[PDB]
């Protein structure tokens, strides 16, 4: 029985107005909520801001990205030491948008797990296949091949206290959508490809729903046994909404 | 004349207690300065927890980057709208770790730069030629090249209130450093060469020296009349070495 994690993705969504607002409605909306845990991930120059701003609430902070030094002559670069320091847990590595835009290959995004798993804080290892790998029937392959840059180089105890979360590229229109089956067939595949490894190392990894989350779908999802919890964008920038979210992971966990 | 400007780029260095430390030992130590600006550019975490340990002092506040986009679906990366509301002034774009690390292209500064200068924000361009070019006589060419990037695109006018910092980059880990005689000779064709576009630009220009600069060798770079002043790297880390520097420009530079 794994204890759920619904984590905030703030992407480029920040100021000191909205970092005060959002988290103090959140921990206002989240009031009671004792089954779900809770992550948000803001702009990298407010996650002090923000961790200061939950105290007095369970919500803890993360990260966007991280890359591979701790310290020393890189200029514009984050740090995981910094991150640890100013008090974010969970870091997100692998995003799409960081996969698309900013070319980071298999390779690169398994080196910054390793860092991160040094420094002792939990990577949220983003995975997914795009349109065309659908379409073609590859979306295990590009899976197994997301999963194996760490397995493989790392060892199946890499994933002991990670998160994974299964990005559904292909389903970013509203032309085509994920429905929890399908997301609960790729969860599977994730978990029993680990498995091959590791079985014990599978059953505790957290693999979050990283497709879009709305609540009249997520209690389907939720309920899913290989769905942990969900990677939430947009939703995560309106407190209600993402509210709605955790109280449904709560719910079907429990 | 103009007004110099020494800058501390602390790179991949800080924690909070280092922060703390450091920030209010240079307040301690710049104190008693009047004729030389300063800024510092700690890691993006720590801008905001900087900026308010600097307040009722004269320290400025930076950044060591800055990506395209002002807000949306950008996971990972920095946008000036939140540069600025931190308190973050003087940002650095175009370092040499950058260019060579993470393949910015002489495009991309530019396109940094000027969304920048839509924030209200003071752009620290840095420029310069790697020990290939410099070894082939290419060093002004190159300058050249990566200051039309923006010239070429925005005008002479997109100088107005900036900062260039030159690299030699040709003189990181080769054991070599640039005379200041070379410096102010490069300094010297940064600003004749904006300057064939508009004078009155160049003149107000603030061209730094962004080789290294230490305690010991700062006095003789600001002696030169191009180098208005230093992005400092590693002497930026002990409060102590970086207020000789900024002393050292406010001396040079004195009335
Ligand atoms: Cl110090």
């Amino acid at each position: 029985m794994r204890h759920p994690l619904v984590m905030g993705n703030w992407k480029l969504n920040g100021s000191r107005h909205m970092v005060h607002e959002l988290v103090s409605n959140l921990r206002k909306e989240l009031a009671g909520v004792a089954g779900c845990a809770v992550a948000i991930a803001p702009p990298e120059m407010y996650i002090d801001m923000a961790k200061r701003e939950a105290e007095g609430s369970h919500i803890m902070l993360g990260a966007q990205n991280v890359d591979l030094n701790l310290s020393g002559a890189f200029t514009g670069e984050t740090s995981a030491a910094m991150l640890k320091d100013i008090g974010a847990q969970y870091i997100i590595i692998g995003h799409s948008e960081r996969r698309t835009y900013h070319k980071e290959s298999d390779e690169l995004i398994a080196k910054k797990f390793a860092v991160l798993k040094e420094q002792g804080l939990t990577p949220v290892l983003c995975i997914g296949e795009t349109e065309a790998e659908n379409e073609a029937g590859k979306t295990e392959e590009v899976c197994a091949r997301q999963i194996d840059a760490v397995l493989k180089t790392q060892g199946a105890a890499a994933f002991e206290g990670a998160v994974i979360a299964y990005e559904p590229v292909w389903a970013i229109g509203t032309g085509k959508s994920a429905t929890p089956a399908q997301a609960q067939a790729v969860h599977k595949f994730i978990r029993d490809h680990i498995a091959k490894v590791d079985a014990n190392i599978a059953e505790q990894v957290i693999i979050q729903y990283g497709g879009s989350v709305n609540a009249s779908n997520a209690a389907e999802l939720f309920a899913q046994p290989d769905i942990d919890g969900a990677l939430v964008g947009g939703a995560s920038l309106k407190a209600d909404a993402f509210a709605v979210i955790v109280k449904a992971a709560e719910a079907a966990k429990q």
